[PDB]
C-alpha cells in the first residue's frame, strides 16, 4: 500500500485513451464528410 | 493505501473504454454503409 507509481500510470492510460478518443472523433468527422463529397 | 482513488480512476478509465467502443462500432456501421450493398 506505499505510494503510488500506479496512480502515474493510470494516468498516462487515461490521456492515451483520451487522445484516441479525440483521433476516432476527427475519422468519424472525415467518414461523415465523404458520406457526401 | 486502505481506500481506492484507484479504483475511482480505474472506474473512469472503462468508462472512457467503452465511449471510444461505441463511436468504433458508429464508425463501422457508417462504413458498412457506404459499402457495396
Amino acid at each position: 500500500g506505499g505510494r503510488e507509481g500506479v496512480l502515474k500510470k493510470l494516468r498516462a492510460v487515461e490521456n492515451e485513451l483520451h487522445y484516441n478518443k479525440s483521433l476516432l472523433e476527427e475519422v468519424k468527422d472525415e467518414l461523415q464528410k465523404m458520406r457526401q463529397l
